[PDB]
């Protein structure tokens, strides 16, 4: 390909993160606890999120192979990149997303403020507010029961279509938020083009008081589109059969969210019930624009605007905070610690909360699909790890899962591991019980149990069998070690959820700018696209193919022999 | 800790290997294709199902950087390590999982044939066979409406309680085989000890018609028990506030699944209503024994005999067949020529089939529970990498999500992808749009996209601007030779859910004793049980600790001012 990039591994700063690495990387983790008894405060921040109940985002990042010389050479690292003028360059409008030459204002769908932001000149700011302004008024009228079906009844459920982007965040945001819901309103996502996911909704629903929300920034992704005309011929059929005139029931059960107005008045949805969007939103950073309309219809305008100020309140500390006491940067610096000094390629999200088991797949997409190139922003290969595999599950269900691996696997794993100090289902002794894993498992992960700790285990317990203490010795044994994060908040209310969803995206931001990447475009999704549209024709049965290889070749005609 | 593994590392296969990667592992998987043009039928077996339907199992490991040289150096991996012979001494009862002096016989659960197998000295068979019968006469009088709740009623909801093992499974397997349910017949998995999730179940469902199941190998898991208890106590304080006598209540509403007899009895369980099974069944393949009464509530006995003779197939198979036919053998070598040579470690576990929606996690336990270890039989540590991270979701939501990485990322991702020919829902064109995307993922991976076919596509479309297409290049280059295997069956039958588990079981046993470590046992888990007891009395309002490192104490000290 093109030639190889040296503006990262020429930096001052990296030479000495590697030399770093070298002399203190076998060190375990215990030893820095051992040096220093106030570890655990002068390696955390705590960040006030503004509210009156005092929550806080506390991020604990203790439990990692990082002294004092590294944390200060990664922050030197953070000032030779130029990450600071970087953020400044995003927050004000800059055409960052250098290989489609457009802005990414993600933060000013949260502007509180109303701090003026200019794209070609004109302030972003009134377009975002009428957007929200459109979505409180429909939204209350979705809630209230005054929007009616065709047949006069009130919705009473909610259908999100859409896939991705138009997708996990609305699943994701609507899961967390739960108890700040209105049980009433039965949210249902179809988005995987599987005839299974629409077809399992269309049983699970009254069509009659069933709105449909057709999520799409194109309006033309091949999945949302099968799906929102099988979810139209499905309205259609219902009141055919019924003997009912179908005349004006789409506009009364279809909405849209998009960038492409034409598109959407090509399906037959009325411009009044289109929720605008722009270009400058990526949609693995849409959750804040109209792609929340479900996330809005579910949990209310002014617990969406409490997610919104999560997020704001988190871009303002993101962009003002000192890069010692700046949460996002922190996290990101730990991440690059690991995934290029120690070769981690794997990071675990566990989130110690029930209500946010659909975090690690959102997550996955946030920093997979952002940060997995290789390719600068210059065109250049890039000469460094970049994105690594997001995996995980909500805890405790992973402890019995594949914490086995973890703790005892051949590879170093580091974890997130989030955790709300109050509980909004109070059920007995549930949350201490809970908690206690939480804390121990990180604990675990970082101090171990060394050979000799298993034998005074043993031998206090009564054992007197030299053959049994030898031979489960090291099987029993954990050598520690293991990095964690600790993300703790006081509830998970919808204006927490909006900070830690921030501090992902900020944490994206920063690795993808040290390693010089373009985090905000998907140009790998452009071939399985064009590959599956030239397959799609020559899947007819009997059909036979021989323009591809052997393997696809003998796939598509065994297929087609028994499709029908 | 104890002595390093050689006896792998020393093997004349394993220096083979080794020289054969420094030889052929810079080959692009398309060279492979160019030489051998009947690669895909030569790189792939059928294995039949037995049934009338005639599905099947297909395996393709075509798409991976695997010539005639390498595929026979790993099958003589496989007789040096005498996987022949380790087989035969799983299926026959002999204790390979030497940590605990144990037999590993889940294919016992499932031998249809009946074919004497013995644990000290008696045939298990007649006992595994009692307790499926008694599933079939339960789960007959569950769904026929006979089973009567406290106040007369009908069961309509059906919730289990368990956690890891006595969870996945049923879990996976429900939502895989729903075309093959009883509608009315509502499943509920409370498994997390967060008390939200058996507050949102509580929520869900209508106590007087639903049967709980206590699902736990040693009915001592803090989880289960917890969950257990506050079942039991929603039971008692519903009847209580209603007026009615709750005496022989909780012997109508729960029942057990487990190998402890005495821990049930101090419950308040009848003995009558406890579904046994033994210390043979480890807990992360036991959706095939009495853990699987769910799954049987929610399928019928019939179905649930059919997901038990697609194992058998498979174990049939696995045993018998010759090596270079054995699918469950060459895709555990396939692994190991992945993570052992090429350094891979993260495995794709993509189903483009939104039933098996669950089947990336319960792989997750099954996989990295099972061989993330790292030390031998023998107490040896090893000299290789073990157990790989599994991570995936369903298709074709992946592709939205983060397959940019797998294309454009700098890591290495073997994938597999399991398809079906025929869908249970045929909704329009659905499923022929959806396919189109499973074969053309796998080829996209294969084939890329080269730079100079990336410059003949943008002027052929038109584009005279030289800069545009410079700048374009790079981002638009897919360098290929991304390795996958297809698993194509014919439709998602009962059996053939049988068939996929059984596989990955044998996969991961080979992968085990190749590395020869035990896959059987789980000694990782219990540090973190420990710390977590050891932390629990310590979580009390206004409580201060000081015994741990400064994290901990840190975190404790904050909950604790924060929780009350
Ligand atoms: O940044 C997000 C990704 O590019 C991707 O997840 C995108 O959201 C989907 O391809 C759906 O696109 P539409 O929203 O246009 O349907
Ligand atoms: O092999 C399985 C694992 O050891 C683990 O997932 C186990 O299943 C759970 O710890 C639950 O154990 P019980 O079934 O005993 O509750």
């Amino acid at each position: 390909g093109a030639d190889a990039d040296t503006t990262l591994t020429s930096c001052a700063s990296w030479t000495q993160l590697q030399k770093l690495y070298e002399q203190y990387g076998d060190e375990p983790i215990k030893k820095h606890f051992e040096t220093d008894s106030e570890r655990g405060q002068r390696y955390s921040v705590k960040v006030s999120l503004g509210s009156k109940d005092e929550n806080f985002l506390f991020l604990d990042y203790s439990k990692s192979h990082i002294n004092d010389e590294i944390k200060c050479a990664l922050l030197r690292l953070a000032e030779e990149r130029g990450i600071r003028q970087f953020v400044q360059s995003v927050f004000r409008g800059e055409r960052v997303n250098t290989t489609e030459n457009r802005p990414v204002l993600h933060i000013a769908l949260r502007n509180r403020s109303n701090r003026p932001i200019y794209v070609d000149g004109k302030d972003v700011m009134p377009a975002v507010n009428k957007v929200l302004d459109q979505m409180r008024s429909f939204s209350e009228k979705v809630r209230t029961g005054e929007w009616k079906g065709h047949t006069g009844k009130a919705i009473r459920h909610v259908v999100n279509i859409g896939i991705g982007g138009s997708d996990l965040g609305p699943v994701m945001a609507t899961e967390a938020l739960k108890p700040f819901s209105q049980r009433d309103l039965s949210l249902h996502f179809v988005s995987n083009v599987d005839g299974t996911h629409i077809a399992e909704v269309l049983k699970s629903i009254d069509i009659e008081a069933t709105l449909f929300i057709v999520a799409s920034k194109t309006f033309t992704t091949q999945e949302t589109i099968t799906n929102a005309l099988s979810a139209r011929r499905a309205l259609l059929d219902y009141l055919r059969s019924r003997g009912i005139d179908e005349k004006g029931s789409v506009a009364k059960h279809f909405v849209a969210l998009s960038t492409n107005n034409q598109k959407v008045k090509e399906f037959g949805i009325d411009e009044e019930n289109m929720f605008q969007f722009w270009d400058w939103v990526g949609g693995r950073y849409s959750m804040w624009s109209a792609i929340g309309l479900p996330i809005m219809i579910s949990i209310g305008y002014e617990n969406f605007v409490e997610l919104l100020t999560g997020a704001h309140v988190i871009d303002e500390h993101f962009a003002n905070a000192p890069p010692e006491q700046n949460v996002p940067l922190l996290l990101a610096l730990v991440g690059v610690w690991y995934i290029n000094f120690f070769g981690a390629v794997t990071h675990a999200i566990l989130p110690y909360d029930q209500y946010l088991w659909r975090l690690p797949a959102y997550l996955q997409q946030l920093d997979m699909e952002s940060n997995g190139k290789y390719v600068t922003r210059s065109g250049k290969t890039v000469s460094t790890l970049t994105g690594p595999i997001i995996f995980g599950e909500a805890g405790t269900n992973g402890q019995h899962a594949f914490y086995q691996l973890i703790h005892q696997g051949t590879n170093l794993i580091p974890c997130d591991f989030i955790g709300a100090i109050q509980s909004q289902n109070k059920i007995g002794d549930h949350h201490k019980i809970f908690m206690s894993n939480f804390f121990a498992q990180t604990e675990a992960l970082m101090i171990g149990k060394s050979p000799s700790e298993v034998r005074r285990e043993l031998e206090a317990a009564g054992e007197r069998s030299a053959e049994k203490i030898n031979a489960l010795l090291p099987h029993k044994t954990f050598i520690g070690g293991r990095p964690s994060n600790t993300l703790l908040i006081k509830s998970l209310t919808p204006r927490a959820l909006g900070a830690i969803i921030a501090m992902y995206e900020h944490k994206v931001l920063v690795q993808g700018a040290i390693w010089g990447i373009d985090s905000y475009d998907q140009w790998g999704v452009e071939l399985g696209k064009v590959l599956a549209k030239s397959i799609l024709p020559q899947l007819r049965p009997g059909m036979r193919v021989n323009n591809h290889d052997s393997s696809t070749n003998g796939l598509i005609n065994m297929f087609n022999e028994l499709s029908h």
